[PDB]
DNA sequence: CAGTAC
DNA sequence: GTACTG
């Protein structure tokens, strides 16, 4: 086909951007088979590629909701205490789907380390997860999962799931940060810089030293924030719902 | 860099 | 904007 539209097919596998479509492009390539039988590919692009239609497709928030639950489940199987919440589209009340983004956190603030490895692998055996992508831990507290879930039962898609799990110190960045929307994130952080402060899904943090060309040379402060309304207020900004942040 | 997360 | 791994 066209160039643009191949680069288009092409970029729609996760793990590849514009550069590796133009570079398979270049080699000749114009399908996806081109791609499956002659290309170099990367573990997560080649399960990108497996799972090409479903993850084009979003899910109804009812898949969603089912997902967090399976996920739910099994982490307070460890412990009951655990608290899990499905952000992203749906904190902010999408009627679909791209992906499940599941928070997790123990108000306990103590009872939540060592669940995060436990949590993968009791879900591996459930069958649930089938393909894993990304694993961070070096996040700190933050424990990061990317990878690829499915329901039980016939007629089921494979959809993308991330899990996280961080301090119930952290958990009000973290869920603001989870549930965005991006346009959001970037707007309340361009915001906090103006203020001398910095916003990341670990913490708000006042007094951050910048020098003349605006380059942070200096951390902040933290300030506590136990719920998204105190980073709100902090930043002198009206409250909003998540479904208002569907920027 | 590239691709990704919101 | 902030920040992770491939």
């Amino acid at each position: 086909s066209e160039s643009v539209p191949v680069l288009e097919l092409f970029s729609n596998i996760w793990g590849a951007g514009t550069k590796t479509a133009q570079m398979w492009y270049q080699q000749g390539f114009r399908s996806l088979e081109d791609i499956r039988s002659q290309a170099s590919l990367t573990t997560q692009q080649a399960i990108g590629l497996k799972h090409y239609s479903d993850f084009l497709e979003r899910m109804p928030r009812e898949e969603a909701t089912e997902i967090e639950q399976t996920v739910q489940k099994a982490a307070q199987a460890f412990n009951s205490g655990l608290l899990c919440v499905a952000c992203g589209s749906y904190r902010r009340g999408k009627a679909t789907c791209g992906d499940v983004d599941v928070l997790i956190t123990h108000p306990d603030g103590r009872s939540h380390r060592g669940i995060f490895s436990r949590l993968l692998d009791s879900l591996r055996q459930e069958g649930f997860l089938t393909d894993d992508l990304v694993s961070q831990e070096e996040n700190g507290q933050q424990q990061k999962y990317l990878g690829v879930c499915r329901l039980p039962g016939p007629g089921r898609r494979h959809r993308r799931l991330d899990i996280i799990v961080v301090p119930y110190s952290e958990f009000a960045c973290a869920l603001l940060y989870f549930t965005g929307s991006a346009h959001f994130n970037r707007s309340m952080r361009a915001l906090a810089k103006t203020k001398g402060m910095s916003l990341s899904e670990h913490a708000l943090s006042t007094a951050v030293v910048r020098n003349t060309h605006g380059c942070k040379v200096g951390p902040g402060r933290v300030l506590p924030t136990p719920t998204e309304k105190d980073v709100f207020r902090l930043l002198g900004l009206p409250y909003r719902e998540p479904a208002e942040r569907d920027w």
